[PDB]
């Protein structure tokens, strides 16, 4: 893949819509058992914060050189404020609905001696009113972006994904979907869906060969009006199933240290590349190179254009 | 014990000096295992906050009808701000040194299905400068209180306890010490020390009888210039060892649900009573009645005057 001039990537406009998250990590020591319960006491010494979910997708898009808008819902709380701050220092243009009744989604990991003891989650469902308000922002934002990205984590932020996909594909805007759950009918009309092996199994069942997989993916795309499917297979790399044929990029990384934000980085890379008007085939290749860097990296991460 | 007119309790001035804490409780559900580690994911649904440590001691003093000042150190953070707020709504007169480099001590319990999975602690040592600043406040506050209470949790807030005890006993002010650790020489000159069975063992060793205990306590008080010792014995009640004789109050509560703030409530009750100019013997009795209520109570709690 030849270089795409930074001036060209800079004109790539990606609208990220989905479930925003704040990844928080508490590192501490465990020297004793609680006096109230047969459980450890963690004396926390340091904290670590990363943008998660759609936010990480969006920030991955800007580090490559592209532009990213973020349409999502947050609460009126400190994690929500932290996300705003982190979005600001990461060049992501925010478009945030605020639900005071909603807790900002935050994934808190607790660690000691370099292992997790627990994960603590705060999350809920945005109100009916708030979601319809975001849908209005979508109509306004849609003409201002070359490509739309749907980052789904089943947190409620994509309840109106179907209508959003229709509006965008009518506008000639390419639509990418990072899926969650098995009910995929909601994703119909998408230009590209990006599941991993586990996610695809719940929809179509276990394949018995590459042919069996190739056939199931083919059925899945016709019955769901989806143009292409990018299957991420970890150790087996990733395989694109488009109408113009297939493409397989073997896993370039040998050592894998942490797999958070892997999927985020992949779909973000393709989107930014597609927004820059580059071929889906090259977009898929670069997405896999990016995925191989992000894996050999602790916590949710990002890649620059040169690293590719 | 005959009632002490509320007008008399209202004139009881207690200076609480020590380690302030914020008890925080996260209640949630556990439906799955983390994708990163063989550990639970807690989806937290509700939070609970109580004043802890010296703060709980101080708030126990005001609910009985007495007055309480709180001399302590907090950080410049949200738990520190919460303590200020909770102190305000609980009538405790604050005297707080602020160390921005210090994390406010907060004890965070995580629960699901009504059991603890982990306790997360944030705490550190106040700076040399800050502690000496508090010592100055002590000299100013000392003439304004009838009795001083030292609530020790080995968090650094009582590094200058020895000098404080000297200053107070010179001023004719009664001094009470809720101990922590085994190095008790620092507590010398105190009017009353209030350990439980476990705390006393590390200092003097296991007794073989009441006589063996009576003898060890006697030695401990002469070698340490301490007037009286209040030993809290859980199921065995509590026994006062003063120079004017002994007093034993059997445990009045049969069901024990949570033991947090038990020790806090006991020493706080005695102090407020002593501040109101009531006999140590009656003070000890009422402290045990209060302890029997506070045990049949979830989390750190308080008692009113009538409940006694
Ligand atoms: C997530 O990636 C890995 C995961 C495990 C082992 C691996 O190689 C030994 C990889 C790996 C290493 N180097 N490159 C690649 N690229 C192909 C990809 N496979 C996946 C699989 C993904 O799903 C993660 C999940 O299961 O949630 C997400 C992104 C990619 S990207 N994968
Ligand atoms: C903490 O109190 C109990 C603890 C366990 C069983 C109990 O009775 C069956 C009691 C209990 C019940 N009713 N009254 C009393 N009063 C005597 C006291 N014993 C202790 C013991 C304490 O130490 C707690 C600790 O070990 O940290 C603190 C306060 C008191 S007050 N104690
Ligand atoms: O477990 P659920 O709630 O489905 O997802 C949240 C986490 O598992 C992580 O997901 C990863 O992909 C990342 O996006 C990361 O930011 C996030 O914390
Ligand atoms: O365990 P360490 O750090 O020594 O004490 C903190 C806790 O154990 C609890 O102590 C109890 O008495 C109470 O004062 C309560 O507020 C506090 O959280
Ligand atoms: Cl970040
Ligand atoms: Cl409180
Ligand atoms: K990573
Ligand atoms: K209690």
């Amino acid at each position: 893949v030849v270089p795409v001039p930074r001036e060209q990537l800079a004109r790539s406009r990606v609208l990220v819509v989905g479930d925003v998250m704040l990844d928080r990590y508490w590192f501490g020591n465990v020297d004793r058992i609680s006096p109230e319960a047969p459980v450890p006491v963690v004396h926390v010494q340091r904290q670590e914060e990363r943008l998660g979910g759609a936010a990480n997708v969006a920030r991955n898009a800007v580090t490559l050189g592209g532009q990213a808008g973020l349409l999502c819902v947050v609460g009126c709380d400190e994690p929500g404020e932290r996300i705003v701050e982190l979005l600001g220092s990461s060049g992501v243009t925010p478009h945030l609905e605020r639900d005071p009744a909603l807790p900002t989604t935050i994934k808190l990991r607790v660690l000691a001696r370099q292992q997790q003891l627990l994960r603590v989650d705060f999350e809920a469902m945005p109100t009916h009113e708030v979601l319809l308000a975001g849908l209005a922002r979508f109509d306004v934002l849609l003409p201002q972006h070359d490509v739309v990205l749907m980052s789904d984590y089943a947190k409620g932020g994509l309840t109106h994904v179907t209508t959003m996909i229709e509006k965008a594909r009518a506008a000639g805007k390419a639509v990418l979907v990072d899926p969650k759950g098995d009910d995929w009918a909601r994703y119909r009309g998408a230009s590209l869906i990006t599941p991993n092996r586990a996610e695809l199994r719940e929809v179509v069942g276990q394949w018995k060969s590459e042919d069996d997989l190739r056939a199931r993916v083919a059925n899945l795309r016709a019955e769901l009006d989806i143009d292409a499917l990018l299957l991420t297979r970890s150790e087996e790399g990733m395989t694109l199933f488009s109408a113009g044929g297939e493409l397989h990029a073997p896993a370039l990384a040998r050592e894998v240290f942490d797999v958070s934000g892997a999927g985020d980085t992949v779909i973000a890379t393709v989107a930014t590349m597609l927004g820059a008007g580059v071929p889906l085939v090259d977009a898929v290749v670069l997405a896999n190179r990016a995925a191989g860097i992000v894996v050999g990296k602790l916590g949710t991460a990002t890649v620059d254009y040169d690293e590719l």
